[PDB]
């Protein structure tokens, strides 16, 4: 996340770490979001690797002990079927994967609340990303959480030609774009937290940003929409 600001441990429960075994160790390469005991939502090309993967939930800091995390590995990857890698923009930037055990729920451990099916935020919607990912463009992980606020900017904003034209699709959430704070790598598959009737309710997966960089003026980062596979998450979940 460019632009900032450290979390405080128990803001966002549901934020877990997607994490690599990368020799005697693990590295951090996404985010997700816990939405069942054993199930986390997270984004399709965070999987494109065939690499061993793990859970963390309930952690705060990257490099240190916080005294708050569970470990689990990952039993089955269910990627969206229509899912293609050269082509991010087309959509379908989504996966679920079931952890090998079931995490405990605790004030660091929560599942994720999802928006009901098709529902669009108006233009302007309040939202904050949560992450580990870079925190400039071309920079280096975050070790704490940070969050950052990235207000929505609609679908008919965000598909015109000085945003990111038909690259972005009705199926995304477009949020940011102010030039300072944004997502950036290390980001995806994130949450998107945004406030509605009082709650916050996850409506984005981290999906991508401009080549040009993270924080670039009139390129938001930009999201799966939630509200559009409201079916598909819980077709997956009822049938494994
Ligand atoms: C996500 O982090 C976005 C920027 C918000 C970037 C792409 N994702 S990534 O850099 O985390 C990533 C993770 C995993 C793979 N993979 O397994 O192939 C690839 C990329 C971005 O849009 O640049
Ligand atoms: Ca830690």
């Amino acid at each position: 996340v460019v632009g900032g600001t450290e979390a405080q441990r128990n803001s966002w429960p549901s934020q877990i770490s997607l994490q690599y075994r990368s020799g005697s160790s693990w590295a951090h390469t996404c985010g997700g979001t816990l939405i069942r005991q054993n199930w986390v939502m997270t984004a399709a090309h965070c999987v494109d690797r065939e690499l061993t993967f793990r859970v963390v939930v309930g952690e705060h800091n990257l490099n240190q002990n916080n005294g708050t995390e569970q470990y689990v590995g990952v039993q089955k990857i269910v990627v969206h079927p229509y899912w293609n890698t050269d082509d991010v923009a087309a959509g379908y930037d989504i996966a679920l994967l079931r952890l090998a055990q079931s995490v405990t729920l605790n004030s660091y451990v929560q599942l994720g609340v999802l928006p009901r099916a098709g529902t669009i935020l108006a233009n302007n919607s309040p939202c904050y990303i949560t992450g580990w990912g870079l925190t400039r463009t071309n920079g280096q992980l975050a070790q704490t959480l940070q969050q950052a606020y990235l207000p929505t900017v609609d679908y008919a904003i965000c598909s015109s030609s000085s945003y990111w034209g038909s690259t972005v699709k009705n199926s995304m959430v477009c949020a940011g774009g102010d030039g300072v704070r944004s997502g950036c790598q290390g980001d995806s598959g994130g949450p998107l937290h945004c406030l509605v009737n009082g709650q916050y309710a996850v409506h984005g997966v981290t999906s991508f940003v401009s080549r040009l960089g993270c924080n670039v003026t009139r390129k938001p980062t930009v999201f799966t929409r939630v509200s559009a596979y409201i079916s598909w998450i819980n077709n997956v979940i009822a049938s494994n």
